[PDB]
């Protein structure tokens, strides 16, 4: 790996990269040793990955201001019908196909639309080079609006945007959710895993023991937190409770 950047996570265990120093994708299966490059063409420093229940792939080709997907078992990627895009950085899909996207270099946030392939701009304010996007399954979108130090989330068709009470951020890259409301955030220029829990007030950090620049973060059902640490070429996870992390075997 060469300074990956996101990371995503299916309910199979089933854990996607994007090895943005290397220009591709790679994919480890649950048990598996041994990593698998995605047949994706012509990427440039890809930022975001997401994946939806169908084994469908997203990534955001940063460097090419587009949004690429592949279908599972397929060679021929899809460029989205995103317009505009200005370095793009995060990327999120919900079960209807809708996807998200942090359009980093335009301070914004952009929705396409399933279908109808409407594009608009969530109306989100007083972002700065916004970084990770996460949808829950309420529909709330959650930014970490990096150039701001700060996380904010809107919910669905709102004109209100809540900060939401992490502390002391710096440029934040990335930004998780569970089922239950649990908020992870990769505090990149802190070296440090963020949480706040559903229903608390008090941030935590993770018990990741070396991390450097973390910059991307996915969390399953099960509580298990994956996170890029982009800084020393790994990937690094934590089961639910455990202060002894796995550095899983990417290479």
């Amino acid at each position: 790996l060469n300074t990956p950047s996101g990371v995503a996570v299916d309910s199979a265990g089933t854990v996607w990269v994007t090895d943005h120093g290397n220009n591709r994708v790679v994919k480890l299966a649950a048990g598996s040793n041994t990593q698998t490059v995605l047949p994706f063409t012509g990427l440039n420093t890809p930022s975001g990955v997401a994946v939806d229940s169908a084994g469908t792939v997203w990534v955001t080709d940063h460097g090419n201001n587009r949004v690429v997907k592949l279908a599972a078992g397929s060679n021929t990627q899809t460029v989205l019908p995103f317009t505009g895009l200005n370095t793009p950085s995060g990327v999120a899909v919900d079960s209807a196909g809708t996807v998200w996207v942090t359009d980093h270099g335009n301070n914004r946030v952009v929705k396409l639309a399933a279908g109808s392939n409407t594009q608009t701009v969530l109306p989100f304010t007083g972002l700065n080079t916004p970084s990770g996007v996460a949808v829950d399954s309420a529909g709330t979108v959650w930014v970490t609006d990096h150039g701001n130090n700060r996380v904010v989330k809107l919910a669905a068709g709102s004109n209100t945007q809540t900060v939401l009470p992490f502390t002391g951020l710096n440029t934040p890259s990335g930004v998780a959710v569970d089922s239950a409301g649990t908020v992870w955030v990769t505090d990149h220029g802190n070296n440090r895993v963020v949480k706040l829990a559903a229903g608390s007030n008090t941030q935590t950090v993770l018990p990741f023991t070396g991390l450097n620049t973390p910059s991307g973060v996915a969390v399953d059902s099960a509580g298990t937190v994956w996170v890029t640490d982009h800084g020393n070429n790994r990937v690094v996870k934590l089961a639910a409770g455990s202060n002894t992390q796995t550095v899983l075997p990417f290479t």
